[PDB]
């Protein structure tokens, strides 16, 4: 038949026209209403969208369950399944144990991650509910989270493992009954007995063939060979959503049971090819366990590929078939099954072959030798022989779910008793427009001895024999021919130990035991972690909640899927959607516009261009900005239009029928190119004290030099949205927006309009993540959908898909810094000049305030008494960047380490005391002349040096450094000042609205967004204490534009200290009014005082406002306070790094911060977890290309990589500073957001330690003051550890990217 | 009274915390929203009229 | 508003208590989040009892503003309360009356 | 009220009245009720949360 038939969350779906095109994301949220699953990616990368499958499995006769992507999962490749989503397993009337635990740990800030968390760590429980530390970890490689650092889930979790004052506590939570979950439908186990039949869908565009038997699918490829084979979905749904291409007829085979066998012959196990990687690794698992060493060589090579290959919701779906036939390049099985010589068998209706994978079996780019009617039916992967060693390598940018830049097999047979090689096969991805085998380089081995002529043979012939363009797809070419070259060097030794073990040792030699940590299999400690933090005052109320670790008020419901984000609104019946057009040129004219294909698409309804703009097309925070492109674009990601059309997948369609023809202009990418053409936002910016002239002549030694720091990608798991309903009288309209900027958007919309700011509200419940992202750039999304709904008189909604996101809406500013410092061979500072470049790109926004705070901390935590900064902000046809967290902060300070940095290696000192000795003290004065009092600083250092044991641990680094060549460890500890307040005086405002209802309750409004930082839980903290009733009385519900008006963005990490105070002042005037009621009743409770002022016509609303007091500096006379006051760090963090591979360990960080009298110690050190977390991002993994046009490559996960589970630091320490109350902010407290993120710097300094240990160990050369540009990649890391390797490896010129 | 609009009420649930906002033809938005959190049993503060 | 004119009345009272034309002065609707414990629109009293509400609302703002009308005597409206803004006034206010 | 448009998953009601000035609720059939198309619930004074 037809009819597709299936089961979500117990209840039966029959689905009578399935289109093959609909993912069962989009099923659950836009069929079937159920948003607690999240769209992320739409890529793989995120899990957001991560739910769980239950099926009778025909072949193992038995229920089974398994995690997958929803938004890569066919519904038509899901007939007779059961699908359990967030709202399957609980809610907030009765919350299952995983979504307990999440939320009561602090391990949901956002929310949004929180349901594909939820389902991962819900289908381990259901498959093994005694689950491993480890275990637990190994659910997640496929769930990103982008707030919390990780800790908390894994730690909220480990209470599920059977080998497992206080934030949370894990006693009060209630334990899991298994029989309590739901019940496999009945109708699943009656249908088992049916045979399965051949099905056929039909969607718009494309056809879908559920194969029943081979015959069926051998008939069908060889009457229609056109006929595109799909089993997992993970190549093919990447393909067709992100590059637009479209097989009108797909059959899927996965149900046929001679593509799911595993047969055990004598040469090896036979796979079919549509088995599961899932299955592939529990069957290898289970054989190396039990066989001989000596024949699972190559099964243990193919096991280390699928260690880092995805997380558990790709594997469990992804077949082996699938990536051999992919063909990708950079396959990491592919380099196994060819260097294995693996045994595949090609069918097709009539013909049967089976071919050893060889250099033959890839011709060209992503093909194979399969005719096109042909289809794989298996793989035999075989048994290593006696005397045949197996190794397989990866190196990505980060270990977890990423592509390789080189991927490799090698397998070396020797003449029995000897060490003379009788086979040698080396094969890599990576490396070519295909998987390649070193065949002009392993002939001339065969009869050679194991031995170091031999090594030198093979490296020299690998750097002739793979030799790449400076033109190579994916660049860093230096690095990853010297990836082939060391992952040979690792291969060579560990042949040595493996000959050693057979008794060869006499022969081949023995190991130096320094290179033994060479060949060992990557492996981590199991984590531990310390939370340091202030119980509150022994006679505190227990209803006074300040300062006391609340649990963010959302977390339940986030947990649950039960939290409204914007897209999970239900849409209008007459609701439009959205699509944005964007420029395909850096800089060019528009000579034409053809929308002739996109009016074809159904349900389009309009193109909208600057035309359509009723007011005005400028916008802008300084008004240089277009809603639309009128005659030229100025960066790749300039938007042109939108389409408006009834669903979002016509909206696309159309979208890519407006045709536009450009001429090009001169473009200006990089920070040089703007230098060159004088291409700049204003005037240079400067801050000076002192004499220079003077400094540098006292100065016994001066250093100068360079650094470039990559900007960032904000990744918010939420992309922007926002939904515009028009009210059809005067102009009216109300935006749902995904925005810590609410002002700005009413502004925008009403100036585009032509109406009063009056007409416009803007409301935020919350937001999935922001972290500056969506301080300005949400509004042009808002501008385009409020245009539309105002046009058609329609609610309208556009939420952005990440490449969308990535591309359009900007990121952290790129710095390029020159500096000279002056010092005495003390390692004490006496001057300092430092020249800061930032790429603003294509609109000013926020650029010339960023640099301004990059100016303010170029000092870091270090008096300087003959100091000059300057900042020139780059104009660039690239996307405009904007506000992420730290806001200039990060870069200026990561400047001020680096040359500090040097300063101690020059002087021979420890670096810990020269940068003690140059630390302010209380009461001196920074370069802006702003006084430091209620320094903790120094506190902070004395505590964290002691509490980390720094000094007996460099003990240790410099022994490890000693004792083994080919690894290295660092150790550092960084300070730093960060300064609380918009740079811009008058920001420094909020306000809040409060009324009492006469049933005594309390509804709460301030200008503060929470995206997840806890904001309205603070806010609910304060109003407690202050009204003197408990938090269950009071609630917050939303921000909007309409009860609270002219607020500042939720930003500069100050939203909580200016709303506390707001809140804090409408709650006093409410007790004010109260005082007489009180007063005649002290006793009787709060609802009699409540409508007894009720009854005597008293109001019960109030305003609060808050402005910061005596704030305003002056570039000109270099006087007047930019700040409120300081928050203040310190960060001890050690790294050991793999020389060979540039892969590194984060062993362990240790931080104490200081957060005044902290209003929510779980809040707050959740904000330091994240906020570091980001950093750690931001220095060492995190990395946007772009193409010499100015064309971003990097705009998913696939590419762009964030920290993972697996990346956070083994142990991982925070303290919060005791006894060290802030009186001038609200209870005391201090600002905690932005101030922790630059400690990550710790670990940039750790591995810049290792990298020097690396250099003084190999290169005879050496070369002191060695570039580390940020961040501090594998790649960056690989290229300063010179070495023979390096030295065999090394104008102008195209090239893939461009540094801008 | 034969008011010409008669009366008319859309309640829209959010998921979230027992909140609901309405859409009502009404001279009483406060006993509206008191009668509608009694009969629930949330706080008049979950109720929006 | 049910037909009688009562936001028509209070836009009037708004506007002559501020000193600024009807045109820059909206209401959308009525709502329990904005104002809280709102007697029922009845005893033909709801323009004396929201225009007094009204008019002190006003008030407030104006007292707010005096300082930058006293500074720019002509400058128009929208400059005292973007001087306002940019000082870090508060530019919203309740009224009540019984 | 009622020229706002619908949510895509906005349900309908129409109330059930007495045909009685005073009469004992002997008991409630929804039988029949229960067989129209698209019909969801009926509630009664037990529902009341
Ligand atoms: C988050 C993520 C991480 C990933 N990580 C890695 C990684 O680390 N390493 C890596 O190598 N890959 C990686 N992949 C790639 C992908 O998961 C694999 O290549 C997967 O094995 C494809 O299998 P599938 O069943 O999903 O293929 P599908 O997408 O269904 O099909 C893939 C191709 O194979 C064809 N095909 C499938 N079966 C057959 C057959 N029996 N005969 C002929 N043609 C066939 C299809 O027509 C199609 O052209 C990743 C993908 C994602 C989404
Ligand atoms: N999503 C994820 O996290 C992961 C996905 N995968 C794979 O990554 C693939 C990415 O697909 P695409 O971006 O289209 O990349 P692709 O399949 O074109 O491979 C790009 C890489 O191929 C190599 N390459 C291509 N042509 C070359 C040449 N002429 N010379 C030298 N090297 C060359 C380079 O190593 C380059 O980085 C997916 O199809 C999937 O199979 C693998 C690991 C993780
Ligand atoms: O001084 C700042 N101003 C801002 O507008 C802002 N935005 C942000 O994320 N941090 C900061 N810091
Ligand atoms: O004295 C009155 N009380 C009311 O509650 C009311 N309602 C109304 O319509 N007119 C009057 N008059
Ligand atoms: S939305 Fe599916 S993995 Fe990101
Ligand atoms: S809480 Fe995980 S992405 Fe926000």
């Amino acid at each position: 038949a037809d009819e597709l038939v299936f089961f979500v969350n117990g209840k039966k779906v029959v689905e009578k026209n399935a289109d093959p095109e609909t993912t069962l994301l989009v099923y659950l949220r836009r069929k079937l209403g159920l948003c607690g699953t999240k769209l992320g990616c739409g890529e793989g990368g995120c899990g957001a969208c991560t739910v769980m499958i239950s099926k009778y499995d025909r072949l193992q006769n038995k229920i089974v369950h398994f995690s997958v992507n929803a938004c890569l999962a066919p519904i038509c490749s899901l007939h007779h399944v059961a699908v359990t989503t967030v709202e399957g397993i609980g809610n907030t009337q009765k919350l299952h144990p995983v979504q307990e635990r999440i939320a009561r740990s602090h391990g949901s800030q956002c929310g949004f991650c929180t349901p594909g968390i939820v389902m991962s760590m819900y289908t381990l429980l259901r498959n093994q509910p005694e689950p491993t530390v480890e275990e637990i970890e190994n659910a997640f490689q496929g769930n990103l989270c982008r707030c919390t650092g990780y800790r908390p889930i894994l730690q909220g979790f480990r209470t599920f493992a059977k080998d497992g004052p206080s934030l949370f506590n894990p006693e009060d939570f209630k334990p899991l009954d298994p029989t309590q979950e739901p019940i496999f439908p009945p109708e699943l186990l009656r249908l088992k007995d049916t045979p399965q039949k051949k099905l056929r869908f039909e969607g718009e565009r494309v056809t879908w063939i559920q194969a029943s038997t081979m015959e069926e699918l051998l008939d069908l490829k060889a009457q229609h060979p056109d006929a595109k084979l799909v089993v997992g979905n993970t190549e093919i749904g990447i393909e067709m959503k992100f590059k637009n291409m479209l097989f009108p007829l797909i059959v899927c085979p996965a149900w046929i049971p001679e593509l799911n066998s595993v047969v055990h012959g004598p040469e090896g196990i036979s796979f079919g090819a549509s088995c599961p990687l899932s299955l592939v690794e529990s069957v290898l698992a289970e054989e190396i366990a039990k066989l001989p060493e000596q024949k699972t060589e190559v099964f243990r090579g193919v096991m280390e590929q699928l260690r880092w290959f995805a997380g558990k919701q790709v594997k469990s779906v992804a077949s082996i078939g699938g990536n051999i036939i992919t063909a990708s390049p950079i396959s990491d099985l592919n380099p196994v099954f060819m260097a294995s010589g693996a045994k595949l068998t090609l069918v097709s209706r009539g013909t049967r072959r089976t071919v050893r994978m060889d250099h033959t079996f890839f011709p060209g780019y992503r093909k194979t030798l399969l005719r096109p009617e042909e289809i794989l039916l298996s793989i035999e992967i075989p048994y290593s022989k006696e005397g045949e060693f197996f190794s397989a390598f990866k190196q990505a940018s980060r270990r977890e779910a990423d592509i390789a830049k080189v991927t490799s097999g090698m397998r070396v047979l020797f003449k029995p008793g000897t060490i003379e090689v009788q086979e040698l096969s080396l094969c890599f991805g990576g490396m070519a427009d295909r998987t390649i085998s070193a065949l002009k380089t392993t002939p001339k081995q065969l009869s050679k001895s194991w031995n170091e002529e031999l090594l030198q043979s093979v490296c020299a012939g690998l750097a002739e024999e793979l030799q790449l363009a400076p033109d190579a797809p994916g660049g860093m070419v230096e690095f990853r021919r010297t990836l082939t070259l060391s992952f040979f060097f690792k291969f060579y030794l560990t042949v040595l130990q493996k000959l050693g073990r057979a008794d060869l040792e006499d022969m081949c030699g023995k190991l130096d035991p320094t290179f033994a940590s060479a060949t060992l299999l990557f492996q981590k400690d199991p984590p531990a972690n310390v939370q340091l933090f202030q119980e509150v005052p022994k006679d505190q109320s227990e209803e006074d909640m300040v300062g006391r670790p609340l649990p963010h008020l959302a977390a339940n419901m986030q947990a649950s899927g039960e939290a409204v984000y914007c897209d999970d609104i239900p849409r209008y019946e007459n609701e439009l959607s959205l699509r944005l057009v964007t420029s395909t040129r850096a800089h060019a004219k528009i000579t034409s516009i053809d929308t002739s294909e996109a009016k074809k698409v159904p349900g389009f309804v309009c193109f909208l261009t600057a035309e359509d703009v009723p007011n005005s097309n400028a916008t802008g925070l300084f008004n240089d900005e277009t809603v639309f492109a009128k005659d030229e674009v100025t960066c790749v990601g300039h938007i042109i239009g939108a389409v408006v059309a009834d669903t979002p997948e016509h909206a696309q369609r159309a979208a890519r029928g407006v045709k536009i023809t450009y001429e090009d202009l001169p473009a200006i990418i990089t920070i040089q190119d703007a230098i060159n053409n004088n291409s700049f936002y204003g005037s240079e910016i400067k801050i000076e004290k002192g004499d220079l002239k003077k400094g540098f002549s006292e100065a016994d030694n001066v250093v100068s030099g360079e650094l470039y720091i990559g900007g960032q990608e904000h990744f918010y798991l939420e992309t922007n949205c926002t939904i515009a309903v028009p009210k059809g009288e005067a102009g009216e309209m109300e935006l749902f927006v995904s925005t810590q900027n609410t002002m700005k958007t009413q502004s925008f919309v009403a100036k585009m309009l032509g109406v009063p700011d009056n007409r416009i509200v803007v409301r935020v419940k919350r937001m999935g993540g922001g972290f500056g992202g969506k301080e300005t750039r949400s509004t042009v999304v808002s501008t385009a959908l409020a245009l539309a709904a105002h046009k058609t008189g329609r609610p309208v909604r556009c939420m952005l898909d990440r490449d969308e996101d990535m591309l359009i809406t900007g990121g952290r500013h790129p710095f390029l810094a020159k500096y000279k410092v002056g010092f005495m061979k003390t390692g004490t500072v006496v001057a300092l000049e430092v020249a800061h470049f930032s790429n603003g790109g294509n609109t000013e926004d926020l650029s010339r305030s960023i640099m301004e705070r990059a100016l303010f901390h170029m000092d870091n935590a270090y008096k300087i008494p003959n100091i000059r900064g300057t900042g020139r902000i780059c104009k660039t046809n690239l996307p405009s960047n904007t506000a992420f967290r730290g806001f200039g902060g990060p870069q200026g300070m990561l400047i001020a380490e680096y040359w500090m940095s040097e300063v101690a290696i020059t002087c021979g000192l420890p670096a810990e005391e020269v940068r003690r000795k140059n630390m302010y003290k209380e009461g001196d004065l920074t370069h802006f002349n702003q006084k430091l009092e209620g320094f903790t600083l120094p506190r902070c250092w004395d505590e964290c040096i002691a509490s980390s044991q720094y000094l007996a641990r460099k003990r240790e680094v410099e022994k490890f450094n000693r004792e083994n060549c080919w690894k290295k460890r660092g150790l550092c500890i960084i300070p730093t000042k960060f300064g609380i307040s918009f740079t811009l005086p008058f920001l420094n405002q909020g306000g809040a609205l409060v009324h009492v209802y006469t049933d005594g309750s309390v509804l709460l409004t301030h200008g503060g967004t929470e995206m997840g930082q806890g904001l309205h839980t603070k806010m609910v903290q304060v109003a407690s204490r202050a009204l003197k009733i408990p938090t269950s009385k009071i609630h917050i519900s939303e921000t909007s534009t309409n009860t609270v008006p002219n607020t500042s963005p939720t930003a500069a990490s100050a939203s909580a200290d200016l709303n506390g105070q707001g809140v804090y002042e409408a709650c006093q005037t409410i007790l004010k009014r109260l005082e007489p009621f009180k007063k005649k009743k002290p006793t009787g409770p709060w609802e009699a005082w409540v409508m007894d002022a009720y009854t005597s016509a008293v109001s019960l609303s109030a305003t609060g406002f808050y402005k910061t007091p005596n704030l305003g500096y002056s570039f000109e006379t270099n006087s007047g306070n930019p700040f409120h006051y300081f928050s203040y760090g310190v960060a001890c963090s050690e790294v050991e790094i793999d020389c060979l591979t540039g892969d590194h360990k984060n062993l362990r960080t240790d931080i104490v911060m200081d957060v005044g009298s902290s209003l929510n110690p779980a809040i707050d050190i959740g904000q330091v977890e994240g906020a570091f977390v980001q950093g750690l991002g931001l220095f060492t993994m995190e990395e946007l290309h772009y193409s010499p046009e100015g064309s971003l490559h990097t705009r998913g996960p696939s590419t762009y990589k964030i920290p993972a589970f697996g990346s956070i630091p083994i142990e991982f320490r925070v303290s919060l500073l005791r006894d060290c109350p802030n009186k001038r902010a609200i209870y005391a407290s201090k600002a905690v957001g932005e101030p922790p993120l630059f400690l990550a710097s710790s670990i940039f300094f750790a591995i810049k330690d290792a990298i020097r240990a690396a250099r003084a160990q190999h290169g005879d050369n050496a070369k002191q003051l060695f570039q580390l540009d940020s961040p501090a990649t594998p790649e960056k890391i690989r290229n300063a550890c010179v070495d023979q390797f390096t030295t065999l490896c090394v104008e102008n010129c195209k090239s893939w990217s461009v540094r801008i």
